[PDB]
């Protein structure tokens, strides 16, 4: 029965881990239950990019991002996050939120804006806190994502 504070802290730690996996895999990272969740998240995110490459691969081009400035990335992330959930919350939609955040973060890092990753993580953290946290607690928390596969 996690608290809202813990759920948000885990949301940001899961974001950092997912992003770190993607940066390392993209080749631009030149620097228990939780690990289970991270592996599921990466798996479901990858499946999303596999099935819908035109939407989740090349996030920056999809959103028409030219400058990787802090206001552009933050407004791009928030505007997509708002549209993702307008019709309800599901685990698949949460996965899509992380996939958008990581696609943006990879593009920032490739364009000499690695400082932006901290901002993306904070934006996802605050969006979860204000939009999703009560739904997560009804599911039993992040561990419920293990029910998204077998």
């Amino acid at each position: 029965s996690p608290t809202d504070k813990e759920l948000v802290s885990q949301a940001k730690a899961l974001c950092r881990d997912y992003i770190n996996s993607r940066l390392i895999r993209a080749g631009v990272s030149w620097s228990g239950k939780l690990a289970e969740v991270s592996a599921i998240l990466l798996r479901l995110g990858d499946e999303l990019e596999y099935i819908r490459p035109n939407v989740y691969r090349n996030i920056a081009r999809q959103l028409n991002i030219s400058l990787h400035s802090e206001t552009v990335v933050t407004d791009a992330f928030l505007a997509v996050a708002a549209q993702i959930f307008t019709a309800g919350i599901t685990w698949g939609k949460v996965v899509s939120l992380y996939a958008v955040a990581a696609g943006l973060a990879v593009d920032c890092v490739r364009h000499a804006q690695p400082a932006m990753v901290h901002t993306i993580v904070d934006c996802l953290g605050e969006f979860v806190r204000k939009t999703l946290v009560t739904w997560l607690k009804r599911r039993g928390g992040w561990a419920d994502i293990t029910k998204c596969v077998v």
